[PDB]
C-alpha cells in the first residue's frame, strides 16, 4: 500500500541499495527498480 496509508509509517520506511528510493516497509521491495532489501529473511538468533 504505496498510495495512502494509515497504517503504515514513512519514517519506517527503508532506502534502496540500488536506486536509493523510499519504500515502506511492506513489501520489502523497491516498488520502482524492483530491490529487495538487504535485511529482511530472520536469521539464526539466540
Ligand atoms: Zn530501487
Amino acid at each position: 500500500s504505496f498510495e495512502e496509508d494509515p497504517e503504515i509509517s514513512l519514517a519506517d520506511y527503508w532506502k534502496c541499495t540500488s536506486c536509493n528510493e523510499m519504500n515502506p516497509p511492506l513489501p520489502s521491495h523497491c516498488n520502482r527498480c524492483w530491490a529487495l532489501r538487504e535485511n529482511w529473511l530472520p536469521e539464526d538468533k539466540g
